[PDB]
């Protein structure tokens, strides 16, 4: 006898397990057990993943309900699971989007200058260089301090909450509450700081004193700063790091993008499509009995939308494991989700990766791993798949 199939399958972000294609072909919706011991429905085909993400009766908000089957323990207060919904209800959605667009004056130049300075420092120090700790993550942190309008010197401390805040744990994490409360106090101070007049926090500070937003809570304003810094920095730093591995493992593509940097945006879209940065399926709780393929999902059950299940589906993306720059449906992947909860930082994440890759290929055209690929150490029980260090030479 064997136990019910457990998720996640592997923390490695450099290869997709053969099990994904097996489940997609044989049982594209099937029962699994999560790290908490709960049962869930794992969805692995493009058609069924899109159906779940486009039906709001599969609720993100309701995954925080007490007594629900859980993918993992909350690392934020339960109301914060519905963060975007709370922002929209407060009439702040348009202002938040305008603040996080990569089109802001001087933002792209700031990204280029920061990426170039980090790379120059690595070249001065000499090989090996760690592209996660000394490139991708500081570039993501610097970008988010600029987008938020907060001091660059405050970035490293806010960043150090992330290795705990984005854990995917069976049980509550005491350190996550200590760091959450401290980071909220910091953002509350930023709202009261007269020097903070630019970026997302400068805009929220002004809207907070506008009569049209007098009843929006101070708790929500501080929460927007903590959540957008954390989600943006963990997502951009982790995606860029794993996209750099995908590129280093494809020297023909690396050489083509070095030669023709105008192809970098199409290259980043394929790197997003094949990305294995999300460690778990996206969770949703059914609020009704809903038919998904051969399964009638019952009200109160947990559904997990496996992004790599959809993104590597050959019925939607033929030769799914290959980076092809001329696909006819290039942005139809689910790397940023789909539907009600589609990533609000999609344009900024694309620009962060495009500029980081453009700068790296110009400065280090001979970039290569400095250790055999199996020697990368993959972070476990985390909401993202990332190597602890990414040692390279050039
Ligand atoms: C490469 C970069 C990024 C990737 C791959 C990524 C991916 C995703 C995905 C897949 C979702 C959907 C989650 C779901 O439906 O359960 C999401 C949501 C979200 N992301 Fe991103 N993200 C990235 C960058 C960012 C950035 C830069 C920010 C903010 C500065 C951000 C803020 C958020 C927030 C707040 C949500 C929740 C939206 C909602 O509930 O409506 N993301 N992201
Ligand atoms: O469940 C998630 N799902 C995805 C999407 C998401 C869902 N709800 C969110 C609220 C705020 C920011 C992001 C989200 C994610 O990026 N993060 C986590 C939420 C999160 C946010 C901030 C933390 O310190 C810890 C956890």
């Amino acid at each position: 006898a064997t136990v019910l199939l457990e998720v996640p399958f592997s923390a490695r972000g450099d290869r997709i397990p053969d099990a994904v294609a097996e489940l997609r072909t044989r049982e594209p919706i099937r029962k699994v057990r999560t790290i908490t011991g709960a049962e869930a429905w794992l969805v692995s085909s493009y058609a069924l993943c899109t159906q779940v993400l486009e039906d709001r009766r599969f609720s993100m908000k309701e995954t925080a309900a007490a007594g629900a089957p859980r993918l993992n323990a909350l690392t934020v207060p339960p109301e914060v699971v519905n963060n975007m919904g709370n922002i929209a209800d407060a009439g702040l959605r348009k202002a938040v989007m305008k603040a996080i667009t990569p089109k802001a004056p001087g933002l792209e130049q700031f990204l280029r200058d920061t990426a170039n300075s980090l790379l120059d420092n690595l070249i001065t120090e000499g090989a090996p260089a760690d592209l996660r700790n000394d490139f991708a993550d500081p570039l993501a942190t610097a970008l988010h301090c600029k987008v938020l309008g907060i001091p660059q010197e405050d970035g490293p401390k806010l960043f150090r909450s992330l290795s705990i805040a984005f854990m995917s744990s069976a049980d509550p994490i005491p350190a996550a509450k200590i760091n959450w409360d401290r980071d909220i106090e910091y953002m509350a101070g930023i709202l009261e700081n007269p020097n903070i007049t630019t970026g997302l926090m400068g805009e929220l500070s002004r809207l907070r004193k506008d009569p049209a937003y007098s009843h929006v809570s101070d708790e929500l304003f501080a929460t927007i700063g903590v959540t957008f810094f954390g989600a943006g920095v963990i997502s951009t730093g982790s995606f860029l790091t794993t996209a750099l591995i995908s590129l280093i493992q494809r020297p023909q593509l690396r050489n083509l993008l070095h030669e023709k940097p105008e192809l970098i945006p199409a290259g980043v879209e394929e790197l997003l499509r094949i990305n294995l940065s999300f460690a778990d399926g996206l969770p949703r709780l059914a609020t009704a009995d809903i038919q998904v393929g051969d399964v009638l999902v019952r009200k109160g059950e947990l559904v997990l939308v496996l992004l790599e299940g959809a993104n590597f589906d050959p019925e939607h993306f033929p030769n799914p494991g290959s980076i092809e720059l001329d696909r006819p449906n290039p942005t139809s992947h689910l790397a940023f989700g789909r539907g009600q909860h589609f990533c609000p930082g999609s344009a900024l994440g694309r620009r962060h990766a495009q500029i980081g890759i453009e700068a790296l290929l110009k400065k280090m055209p001979g970039v290569d791993l400095a250790v055999p690929i199996d020697q990368l150490v993959w972070r476990t029980r985390f909401q993202r798949r990332i190597p602890e260090r990414l040692p390279v030479l050039w």
